[PDB]
């Protein structure tokens, strides 16, 4: 299609465009977290480890369920539950337009016998050109005038994966630009709203057991999922639409016998496939050229 969701700016609130970080990349879970370098995959053939939250990528417990109208029959794309944006791991890239490059990832070395990982991605593109600094939203309501260090905004606290996703009532801005090359007519620079453009998003469906099911909405997706014989990892090709700076979003699918909701609609399941130590499991991203 696609898709595109529109938000209402809050804040507080959930869609209030709050800051992400390029360097976390501990799971959820009390303790010492732990940095990285910032993953900037820039140049490509670069490569960086991180967890990502068990049902990161695709959780009831969200408590919001958006919809996909461009889908036929449009009741296969009705209730299609969020993802979590802090549970999941970012990154980001400049690029050219056309570039063909391959995003992977895989389990991480240290646990690469531990089953739990169905990785999937989220990749945008940000008109404005690099990292969008916005005063008055969640993280920058103290008279920042700039983001923090290997920081930059996106929308909500919980993530649409097949749509464009669109913020306004944004407090005013006088300086929200675009570069020179860019289209102000089909990507707009308004002064209450910004757009992160989908570019593309999958998901490893390669169950660990045959008799189980993911986590996952049964049609909404059938598009996205990728399936190549290994469970645990993913690839997929890439040729990059624009120029400019692209936005990486991965996060995780869970296997189980079963799922549900409990009365407060929070997640519920059985027969997990989760054997990581953690709250999350670590993979390894890599981006190629080819
Ligand atoms: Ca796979």
């Amino acid at each position: 299609g696609v898709a595109e969701v529109v938000e209402t700016f809050k804040n507080p609130g959930t869609y209030s465009s709050p800051v992400i970080n390029f360097k976390i990349a501990s799971p959820p879970g009390p303790g010492t977290p732990i940095y990285g370098p910032p993953r900037d995959f820039s140049g490509y053939n670069k490569s960086y480890s991180l967890a990502i939250g068990k049902t990161s990528y695709y959780d009831p417990t969200t408590g919001t369920k958006w919809n996909d109208d461009t889908i036929t029959p449009v009741s296969d794309g009705q209730d299609i539950w969020r993802g979590w944006t802090h549970t999941g791991k970012w990154s980001f890239f400049n690029g050219k337009a056309g570039d063909k490059i391959t995003l992977s990832v895989q389990r991480d070395a240290q646990e690469a016998s531990l089953k739990g990982a169905h990785p999937g991605f989220i990749l945008f593109w940000r008109p404005e050109g690099g990292p969008l600094f916005w005063a008055g939203t969640q993280d920058l309501d103290e008279g920042q005038t700039a983001l923090p260090a290997d920081s930059d905004t996106v929308i909500g606290h919980v993530i649409v994966q097949h749509a464009d996703w669109t913020l306004q009532g944004l407090p005013p801005k006088a300086d929200h630009t675009a570069p020179a090359g860019v289209d102000t007519e089909l990507y707009p620079m308004k002064p209450d709203s910004y757009t992160m453009y989908y570019v593309d998003s999958g998901y490893d469906a390669d169950k660990y057991v045959a008799s189980k099911k993911l986590i996952m909405h049964p049609t909404a997706f059938k598009g996205l999922a990728l399936n190549d014989g290994t469970a645990g990892a993913f690839t997929k090709s890439i040729t990059l639409p624009k120029t400019g700076y692209y936005m990486l979003y991965v996060a995780n699918v869970l296997e189980v016998d079963d799922w549900s909701v409990d009365a407060d609609g929070k997640l519920t399941t059985t027969g997990e496939v989760w054997e990581v130590p953690a709250k999350g499991c670590w993979v390894n991203i890599t981006i190629s050229k080819p």
